[PDB]
């Protein structure tokens, strides 16, 4: 895929010319990764990294000599100067231009305040100025993004090295280390503190040109002005303090709203995760009441964050008017006078070094700390202690063979106990060796020994040859399964065939779609854990070294293939190849031609299966032991008076800024025109500092309107959404998973709460300026206007054209990115089989080759930015030349003040139009929150909560209960899944259900509480449940969910949420269950504020808890659900004796796995697949033996259903006949 920036000009290198076909394909069809152009050969990871590597390595290596500690700062500038002194060469040019361009403005501006018509030497010399001003902007325009492209590369080419070197040395962490760090913090190295270099560079040049250059306009103003420049240069220097104050009161505002930004998403996800009980107690309302308090007390932090952001901005659009204005009152008021060559100098040098030092040097400051700390990290990362390379073997003859002596070793230099104890056993070829021992005894600590992953204290250890490995548990990389078997072998059809036959892979093969050509992941999220052992069986196999050691490999499989890899691979294949196995399955030791017995470190025995039989000691006995998207965001906010009083706002804000600057114009011509006579000093300084007073105020208040209105726009988007989706039916949140629906209430609420404000403003803010610049130049040389719409179109098809590439290639440096951590994530977890291969290097070309695609695309992505901006700046520098010329070519009729604001004006477009392009493009790009927003914000809504049918309130009276045809679906056109249900439940009845798993158990509560409208008929006490709200359909039904859940929060809540309960009423019903005591021995009574789901308390404690519940609730009708699934048997018969005498008299359904549960109910649906079939008492039932009850009875089994029947009949007897 070649890379047309190899064979390119200089002509066309600066205009990027080369770039121009991929765009070309951009804007017909999407990118993909081969539309992409490959790297040039000084910029494939594997060189980078080799260089650098060599440079840190003598750098260490000179440490050790000079016992002082080694810095990876010093080894990486001593690889980068010699080329990061070429664009500090560059980065020179530029200032130097920067600061020279105003001079000439000064000349030409110079030659209109003495205009004579005839004089044409003097207008040839001002037409050379005007040349030479445009050749500083061409500079600065053009040939300053084949420089920021390298300073942009330069850092590319840092992070791609760093992410190299990190890797390697990960890849050979000695274990000592390895357990002292994390895989998330060797991770977080490669995304997280490798990106600063990315940066850094691209700043790192205004640390001496940031200073340089606010010298020499200082000196360039002292010429001109004088004195007076100091006054004005005070100011800018107190930008630097008052920026820095700023941020740390803003960073004391912004981390004292995550501890209730993250309060709220908590709660979110336990109200979205639990949200078929929280509606089924009927208690959204209180979740509503705390999402409502937290969301408050989080904008009220928002809200004082973002009033401060708002006033810094508007600092920085002011500044430049308070700098001119207090520059000139002094330079006014020490006696001298104001002509308008000097004006318009001072305002554009100030405009230069305030970009400067505003702006790009704290930034700079800042990255360049980031970029150190991130050094440090890596610094850190790269002296861990490394594991001892295979030294020098000891001279054998040839003789593949495993033997070790007297080996004693521990995994800590502070354990008392050895893990090995002496160890002194061999095997040679074709012995099958294995290992017999319960867990604890250190069988993975012995292989673990035989790779040297283990450090030997005493003995000797002796492998020479190939080893084949295989951990514990099975480790799988991102790579198809072929590819998974071969690791890096290259394929070869017979010896693949039969690994695959003698592995059984045919059935997983045959159940994927590409045979055995289906890409697997990480952690095997297309795998299963029979899959990931045998397709590691198959890679030891295919590896096919001298020495195999099979850690547990039949365990977790079927018994069949077990046996089938053991015995016509492991018995078979192995039988000439040496092998050591750790084993947990006795079956197979028979098969062992050898046997080890390890405990507590030690050996024990080794001997053949036979002579283990003949000691006596059983194996197991050792074994045990669009634009709507921005009307409906901006509505929201205000209603639209405060939207037209928001645009005169910003009108007038942009209008008395450029009208200062006018108002120096027009004090120079009428200064001009004067003769001694003075010019009346009081009015025009009071009209001055009226302008500029103006500006300041008038830029405070839009800033903080603009503010507080999107906020507000945030805050009424959130309210809705929420209200809006504590009432969708649960269908709803059965369609979208717990993961996308929390994901627009802390991500996209996450940006409209403090970046669409901040980024809308900034754009409003430089575009208003834009078009302060092209007005004051059209007032000016109304003539502009006719080449000023060929940059209009121009401009607007050149953002068309451009948007639909640098959209289609800044997903492609995203979507080749996490390759790179998902790499380095496999091959750590997976470490040890990998070093236990000597084919590490491999891995390190298949990281290249991983990180030869994000440099590809990084690539892309920094070229097509610049194939942009150059464009941009033609079009800019176009202006600035027509400007620039057409006010001489027309020199008879303008002034030097209208010369000077023309002019100076079209100076400053430069930057400003391309910071208002990118702000346009960022907005563009976070609408896409305000979009998903507002389209939960429009969901589905379930019944309302209340009706004009009001109960009367002592419904239900008794209990009855009647499902009148009840026809019922889960979802619209699926299945029919209850089907005329027709039954009648009397008062206090005790009603088991029987029937198929999810064939219609568990959807008679989803209907009867209308979780989906149902169709049909039921009546709770002669009232059809449709009639009437839910919150009055629901609030008088207890329930006892599968899985109980607690709710964060004081278990006061999650008895009482609505405190309609008192202190004695929760006591006793927390004594009926008997854990009453179990909670007054916590720190508070009832306060003790909990985790999540109770993880302090146990699934039956959880079971308590909401039988509790319902005890408090003491409504005349109950369901229970899954009463038991795990739970211990005593907390079992514990809830069982409560749950008949608790609740004799008030009327119960119970859907229950077991039939002890529910044998002495009152009576029994039978559901067939959907349908209510039998329903009787269960003696009755039991009495037809065609009943489904007696088939389902029978199939317990003999015993168990004996006892069953006789206990169905005691109860019918001791019933029905007293
Ligand atoms: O109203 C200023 C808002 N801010 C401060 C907010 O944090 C801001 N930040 C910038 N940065 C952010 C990212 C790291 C530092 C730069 C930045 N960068 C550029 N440049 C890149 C143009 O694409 C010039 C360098 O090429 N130009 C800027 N202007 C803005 C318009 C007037 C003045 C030119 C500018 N402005």
């Amino acid at each position: 895929k070649p890379n047309p920036l190899q064979d390119a000009n200089l002509c066309s290198r600066v205009f990027f010319w080369w770039l121009n076909p991929l765009f070309k394909i951009g804007h017909k069809r999407r990118l993909e990764e081969d539309d992409m152009y490959s790297v040039l050969p000084e910029d494939r990871s594997q060189h980078l990294g080799e260089e650098l590597q060599g440079f840190w390595d003598k750098e260490v290596l000179r440490a050790e000599n000079d016992a002082q500690k080694p810095s990876l700062t010093r080894a990486i500038i001593k690889c980068y100067w010699k080329s990061y002194l070429v664009l500090g060469i560059f980065t020179l040019i530029e200032e130097s231009a920067k600061v020279i361009q105003p001079i000439f403005l000064g000349k030409i501006i110079n030659y209109f305040e003495n205009y004579d018509p005839m004089d044409s030497v003097a207008l040839n010399t001002a037409y050379a100025y005007a040349t030479v001003l445009t050749f500083c902007t061409l500079i600065l325009a053009i040939l300053h993004h084949l420089y920021f492209y390298h300073v942009q590369c330069a850092g590319m080419r840092l992070r791609v090295a760093m992410c190299h070197m990190i890797y390697r040395k990960a890849l050979r962490l000695s274990n000592m280390a390895m357990g002292k760090t994390t895989t998330g913090q060797i991770v977080n190295l490669l995304s997280n503190d490798v990106n600063k270099f990315d940066q850094v560079t691209v700043f790192l040049h205004f640390l001496w040109a940031g200073p340089l250059q606010a010298i020499a306009v200082t000196a360039l103003l002292w010429m001109e002005i004088g004195i007076s420049c100091l006054a004005g240069m005070a100011v800018l220097i107190i930008l630097l303090p008052l920026q820095s104050c700023f941020g740390k009161l803003f960073s004391s505002l912004r981390s004292k709203t995550a501890t209730f930004t993250d309060a709220r998403i908590r709660t979110m996800n336990e109200v979205i995760t639990g949200i078929r009980i929280i509606k089924m107690y009927a208690w959204e309302k209180s979740f509503s009441n705390l999402i409502t308090n937290l969301r408050k007390k989080e904008i009220s932090k928002i809200l004082r964050s973002s009033c401060l952001r708002g006033m810094n901005l508007a600092s920085f659009f002011s500044a430049s008017k308070i700098i001119v204005f207090v520059t000139f009152t002094t330079y006014v008021l020490l006696g001298s006078v104001i002509t308008a060559s000097r004006v318009f100098v001072a305002v554009t040098l100030y405009g230069a070094v305030r970009l400067t030092v505003t702006l790009f040097f704290p930034s700079a400051i800042e990255r360049v700390s980031e970029a150190i700390v991130s050094i440090r990290r890596i610094q850190t990362f790269l002296l861990l202690d490394e594991i001892s390379q295979r030294n020098r073997q000891l001279p054998s003859d040839g003789k593949k063979m495993v033997h070790v002596q007297d080996f004693t070793a521990f995994w800590d230099k502070a354990s008392e106990t050895p893990t090995l104890q002496g160890l002194s056993f061999t095997v040679r070829p074709g012995e099958l060796l294995a290992v017999v021992g319960p867990v604890g005894a250190g069988k993975s600590s012995l292989l673990s020994a035989v790779l040297g992953e283990l450090a030997p204290s005493h003995g000797l250890v002796s492998v020479h040859g190939r080893i084949a490995y295989v951990s514990q548990q099975p480790w799988v990389f991102s790579g198809t399964l072929r590819s998974n078997i071969l690791f890096g072998k290259k394929y070869e059809k017979e010896r693949y065939e039969k690994v695959i036959k003698a592995c059984a892979l045919k059935k997983d093969l045959q159940l994927l779609e590409d045979g055995d050509l289906t890409v697997i992941g990480d952690r095997g999220t297309t795998l299963s854990g029979g899959q990931k052992a045998r397709v590691n069986l198959a890679r030891a196999v295919y590896q096919d070294a001298d020495i195999y050691l099979l850690d547990d490999p039949l365990s977790a499989v079927d018994a069949e293939v077990s046996r089938h890899l053991f015995e016509l691979c492991i018995c078979q294949i192995l039988h000439e190849k040496i092998t050591i196995l750790v084993t947990h399955q006795l079956q197979y030791l028979k098969a062992a031609s050898q046997i080890l017995i390890l405990k507590d470190g030690k050996m024990v025995q080794k001997g053949t299966y036979t002579e283990f039989l003949k000691s006596g000691i059983d194996f197991g006995s050792l074994l045990k032991k669009g634009f709507q998207a921005y009307k409906n965001y901006f509505r929201a906010g205000a209603h639209w008076i405060v939207f037209i009083f928001l645009i005169l706002l910003n009108t007038a804000a942009q209008v008395a800024y450029v009208l200062q600057d006018w108002w120096l114009s027009y004090w120079a011509n009428k200064q001009s025109m004067l003769n001694t006579e003075k010019l009346d000093l009081n009015w025009y300084l009071g009209i001055y500092s009226g302008l500029t007073v103006a500006t300041v105020l008038f830029g405070i208040a839009r800033s903080l309107l603009v503010f507080y209105v999107l906020v507000n726009s945030s805050q009424t988007l959130h309210n809705k959404m929420f209200e809006s989706i504590l009432k969708a039916p649960v269908l709803f949140f059965d369609r979208n998973p717990i993961g996308r629906i929390l994901n627009r209430f802390s991500k996209d609420i996450g940006h409209l709460d403090d970046l669409l404000p901040l980024t809308f403003l900034d754009f409003i803010q430089t575009l208003l300026q834009v078009v302060g610049v092209v007005s004051v130049a059209v007032a000016v040389i109304p003539w502009i206007a006719i080449p000023l719409v060929p940059l209009g179109i121009i401009f607007i098809f050149l953002r068309r054209y451009f948007l639909e590439t640098s959209r289609d290639v800044k997903r492609l440096e995203s979507t080749t990115r996490s390759p790179v951590f998902s790499h380095l994530s496999s091959s750590l977890q997976g470490l040890w089989t990998i070093r236990a291969y000597k084919a590490e290097e491999r891995c390190q070309e298949l990281f290249d080759a991983h990180q030869d695609l994000h440099s590809e695309a990084w690539f892309l992505f920094l070229t097509t930015s610049r194939w942009f901006a150059v464009r941009l700046d033609a079009i800019c520098a176009m202006f600035v030349i027509i400007v620039a010329f057409g006010s001489l070519i027309l020199a008879k009729t303008l002034d030097a003040g209208q010369v000077g604001l023309a002019l100076s004006y079209a100076l400053t477009l430069m930057g400003m139009f391309q910071w208002c392009v990118r702000q346009s493009a960022e907005v563009e790009n976070m609408m896409i929150s305000v979009e998903r927003v507002i389209e939960y914000t429009d969901l589905e809504k379930e019944a309302p909560w209340e009706y004009q049918k009001r109960p009367p309130p002592a419904w239900p009276h008794e209990g009855v209960i009647i499902f009148d045809n009840v026809n019922f679906m889960y979802s619209p056109g699926g299945p029919l899944v209850l089907k005329h249900l027709t039954a009648l439940i009397k008062s206090q009845e005790k009603v088991g259900i029987v029937g198929r798993t999810g064939a219609g158990k568990s959807s008679l509560i989803s209907a009867l509480f209308r979780l989906s409208e149902p169709e049909g008929k039921i009546w709770i006490d002669k009232i059809l449940t449709t009639e009437i709200g839910l919150h009055d359909l629901r609030k008088k039904m207890s329930i006892i969910p599968q899985e109980p859940v607690l709710f964060t929060g004081t278990m006061r809540k999650n008895l009482d949420p609505f405190n309609e309960h008192t202190d004695e009423e929760l006591w006793n019903a927390l004594q009926e269950v008997q854990l009453k005591e179990t909670i007054e021995d916590l720190p508070g009574k009832m306060d003790t504020e909990l985790a999540e789901s109770g993880s302090n308390f146990s699934v039956g404690q959880r079971q308590l808890v909401c039988l509790a519940r319902a005890i408090l609730r003491k409504n005349q009708i109950l369901i229970i659900d899954e009463a038991t699934a795990n739970v211990d048997p005593r907390t079992d018969e514990l809830i069982q004796k409560k749950i008949r005498e608790k609740f004799a008299h008030c009327t119960v359904l119970t859907i229950a796995h077991r039939l002890n549960t529910i044998i002495d109910s009152d009576k029994i649906m039978v559901l067939d697949s959907g349908r209510l079939k039998e329903y009787d008492e269960p003696y009755v039932l039991l009495q037809n033996k065609e009943s489904l009850f007696y088939k389902m009875v029978q199939q317990l089994g003999k015993a168990e259903a004996a006892a069953l029947t006789e206990t169905a009949k005691q109860v019918y007897f001791k019933r029905n006949y007293p």
